[PDB]
DNA sequence: GTCGG
DNA sequence: GCTGATGCGC
DNA sequence: CCGACGGCGCATCAGC
């Protein structure tokens, strides 16, 4: 049903291999950019030289596309699929907190399966231990109905802590997705500005007291990463990833732009900002110094002002998701 | 792996 | 302590 | 060994 789905799946799989096995994050990012520009292309790709016209597809991917169109497979991928070490390394990196490095370490020490991982809980740090505990739950996506229920608990508890907080659910939810991988809550409070608690900790602690937050992956002064769960209906819902991030109140628009994603959109926007002579992060957009210090932050009164600076047409959150096209 | 310089 | 990497996460 | 590639929080380490 997906136009060019065979091609985009091949490139994604190559991506994951370069990240997890090769530890080559820019090759990962290259395959992702290629899968992405191909996914958004509104025609069926006839040949490698056709895909090559797209930014991000070059000689080597063009050849893989010719091989794939011609044979229905890619020998490079068949060999990777046959490498049990590579397969186990890929699998282990699905646990939150285990990356390419840890994964290879565990596999080299003979941990190759989920059971093997469970038997070796003592090798895992806290984050990894919690990732493992909820591995099955974290594989499932969250229906938007349940995201609405989750949003209701979060906003009500935050308002009980202090009515000056504003919490906004971002990520895929704000982009209008019909399901989400986690819940991203952007939080502000007038006591925390770029110039100026316990602000985050008070919120987290209140969510724990009402048994909504069940576990913590990591937690600092400005960012919480953890686990939550909706109250059961009779006798249970899966446990869910939740990210909460306090951002400076005077820097809300850069913050919400960031927290809305998608991942690929944000990166592409920042790459286009560099080309135009700016640097964008979640707090500011700044001109690049002739030296190599960014200069003073530019004024921003809306999401659109950020786009304007880098000469990009404004996109509504729903148009910042990745998309694909279909065939009959 | 792709691209720009 | 601070700075700057390394790993891993949004 | 062309070098850059988006950018930063939290956890941790190395060097000072
Ligand atoms: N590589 C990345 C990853 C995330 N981000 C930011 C962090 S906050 C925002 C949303 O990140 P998430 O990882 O929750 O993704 P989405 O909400 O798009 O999807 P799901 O959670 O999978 O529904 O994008 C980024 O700028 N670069
Ligand atoms: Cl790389
Ligand atoms: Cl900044
Ligand atoms: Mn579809
Ligand atoms: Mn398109
Ligand atoms: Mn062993
Ligand atoms: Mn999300
Ligand atoms: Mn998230
Ligand atoms: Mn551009
Ligand atoms: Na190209
Ligand atoms: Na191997
Ligand atoms: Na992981
Ligand atoms: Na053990
Ligand atoms: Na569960």
């Amino acid at each position: 049903e997906t136009l060019n789905g065979g091609i985009t799946d091949m490139l994604t799989e190559l991506a994951n291999f370069e990240k997890n096995v090769s530890q080559a994050i820019h090759k990962y990012n290259a395959y992702r950019k290629a899968a992405s520009v191909i996914a958004k292309y509104p025609h069926k790709i006839k040949s490698g030289a056709e895909a090559k016209k797209l930014p991000g597809v070059g000689t080597k991917i063009a050849e893989k596309i010719d091989e794939f169109l011609a044979t229905g497979k890619l020998r490079k991928l068949e060999k990777i699929r046959q490498d049990d070490t590579s397969s186990s390394i890929n699998f282990l990196t699905r646990v939150s907190g285990i990356g390419p490095s840890a994964a290879r370490k565990f596999v080299d020490e003979g941990i190759k399966t989920l059971e093997d991982l469970r038997k070796n809980e003592d090798k895992l740090n806290h984050h990894q231990r919690i990732g493992l505990k909820y591995f099955g739950d974290f594989e499932k996506r969250i229906p938007r109905e349940e995201m609405l229920q989750m949003q209701d608990i979060v906003l009500n508890e935050v308002k009980k802590v202090d009515s000056e907080y504003i919490a906004t659910v971002c990520g895929s939810f704000r982009r209008g997705a019909e399901s989400s991988g986690d819940m991203d809550v952007l939080l502000t409070h007038p006591s925390f500005t770029s110039e100026s608690p316990k602000l985050l900790h008070q919120v987290v602690e209140q969510l724990q007291k009402v048994h909504f937050i069940t576990d913590t992956l990591s937690k600092g002064e400005t960012k919480f990463m953890g686990v939550c769960q909706l109250p059961s209906k009779n006798d249970e819902y899966p446990h869910r990833r939740i990210d909460i991030r306090l951002i400076p109140k005077d820097q809300y628009y850069c913050g919400v732009l960031y927290f809305t994603g998608s991942d690929i959109f944000n990166k592409n926007m920042r790459a286009h900002a560099l080309e135009k002579g700016f640097t964008i992060n979640e707090y500011t957009i700044r001109p690049l110094g002739v030296t190599g210090v960014a200069g003073e932050p530019l004024p921003v009164d809306s999401e659109k002002d950020i786009f304007d600076y880098i000469q990009w047409k404004y996109r509504e959150p729903k148009d910042r998701s990745e998309h694909h096209h279909h065939h009959h």
